[PDB]
């Protein structure tokens, strides 16, 4: 009924893909001692989740860090291609299903045309390295973003700025947020983008809309070709609204359990990682 995953790194192996550095500091000799520590713990990892019952893995952001500035020092898909090729080998050789989140800043509906670029250009690294991972199913999951001023024009320009990018369409997934956008207004931005919906159930409760949780999964997980992904967190009972606790609570489980209409792909978020109550 359900595969589980969890995101970035693991805590009993203390191996992370996450490794970044200060911008000062990018020249291409610092920048590949990080990315070939990030790379050797993604395999490490690859190999833990083979023997240990996970399925799915979110890659952190940083694997390559700074693949998309600008000032980049070196062409990494020359650099890296090959080892990516064996990772992504690998990864399928385990029934490895892979994801990346894009960071806070990444809003192709931005009113500033050169955060939209900045945004965009974020989104083309993280699909390239899916593609160079080979990784077919990969999930390139991506929240609505800022209103700024008007919801109905964040949407268009976001939509309108995602509509020519047919490698991240490839992999792209759109998700509900705990403030803006409900599981129905993102089914309907997915619709027009032609793009599968994660739910986040945590982001749900906080801001359900008109439907139950059953609801939400029973209108997302059509959306899908393959297998749908869902994620799963629960509140921190002593910090702000959207704060993700060390474990997911047993309730969560069972309210997630209960709701599903099919087998889904869970990527659990939770501070404790594989240790998650996954
Ligand atoms: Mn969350």
């Amino acid at each position: 009924m359900i595969r589980l995953g969890y995101p970035c790194e693991n805590l009993t192996l203390g191996a992370t893909t996450n490794r970044t550095l200060r911008l000062a500091h990018l020249t291409e000799e610092r920048v590949r001692e990080k990315a070939a520590e990030n790379l050797r713990d993604l395999e490490r990892i690859l190999r833990f989740n083979a023997d240990h019952g996970f399925a799915l893995f979110r890659i952190g952001q940083h694997l390559i860090p700074f693949a998309s500035h600008p000032l980049f020092p070196y062409d990494w898909e020359g650099a890296y291609e090959e080892e990516l090729a064996r990772l992504g080998a690998l990864a399928r050789a385990f029934g490895q299903r892979l994801s990346m989140h894009p960071g806070q800043y990444v809003n192709p509906g931005s009113p500033d045309p050169e955060v939209v670029e900045r945004s965009l250009a974020e989104l083309r690294y993280s699909a390239r390295l899916l593609s160079l991972l080979g990784a077919e199913d990969g999930v390139l999951v991506l929240h609505l973003g800022g209103a700024y001023g008007e919801k109905g024009k964040a949407l268009r320009r976001f939509v309108e700025n995602l509509r020519g990018e047919e490698e991240v369409l490839r992999y792209l997934a759109l998700e509900n947020d705990e403030r803006l956008w409900n599981v129905e207004e993102v089914l309907k931005a997915a619709e027009a983008l032609g793009v599968p919906v994660v739910v986040d159930t945590l982001h749900h409760a906080l801001n359900p809309g008109r439907l139950p949780l059953e609801e939400a999964l029973r209108l997302a997980f059509p959306t899908w070709r393959g297998r749908p992904l869902v994620h799963l967190a629960s509140q921190d009972p002593k910090k702000r609204p959207g704060a993700h606790a060390f474990r997911v609570t047993r309730e969560d489980w069972e309210r997630l359990l209960s709701a599903l209409p099919g087998p889904a792909d869970v990527m659990v978020e939770a501070k404790g990682k594989e240790q998650g109550l996954a």
